[PDB]
């Protein structure tokens, strides 16, 4: 789709079966989930933003719908404000800023 | 233009007579730019990421200029690592995700 930026960049997600609403994020290097539960392994990881630094849990290689679209990479664990697609995936699906 | 996701999507922008490298960011509602003496009547405002809330303040009807495409509107300065330009903005110059 061509998604314009007078709303928030909004999509629904699917990820270990779930639906999910999350943020197209151009800013974002990194895909970033709010808590939840993802199968194998994981690494502690710690990121910052504009707030300073928080914890994570980095689950690599797991499979993520963005909007109809597969991707399968890093994804983030952690206190995020709001369920964030970063660059790792959206590159992946093809996702390019145009004007 | 057309700017892929494989880096960050980095831009030059001009504000006040400063020009500044800042991303194209459709998870920032709001325009924040690093720390720079604007002229002017503001307002404070406390805006939250990954990290927490930073302190900013409010500069309303300010242009800028955004690879050549012109934008005027609000602004928030403050302590970012980074300058972000903001659905606010990217509207204005047209900015759409195409997928
Ligand atoms: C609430 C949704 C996100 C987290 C909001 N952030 C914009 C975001 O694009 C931010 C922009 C950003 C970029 C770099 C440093 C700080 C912020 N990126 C970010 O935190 O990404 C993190 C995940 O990947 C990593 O790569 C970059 C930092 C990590 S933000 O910078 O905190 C932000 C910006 C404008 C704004 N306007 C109103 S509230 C508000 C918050």
């Amino acid at each position: 789709p061509q998604i314009t930026l007078w709303k928030r960049p909004l999509v629904t997600i699917r990820i270990g079966g779930q639906l999910k609403e999350a943020l197209l994020d151009t800013g974002a290097d990194d895909t970033v989930l709010e808590e939840m539960n993802l199968p194998g392994k994981w690494k502690p990881k710690m990121i910052g933003g504009i707030g300073g630094f928080i914890k994570v849990r980095q689950y690599d290689q797991i499979p993520i719908e963005i909007c109809g679209h597969k991707a399968i990479g890093t994804v983030l664990v952690g206190p995020t404000p709001v369920n964030i697609i970063g660059r790792n995936l959206l590159t992946q699906i093809g996702c390019t800023l145009n004007f």
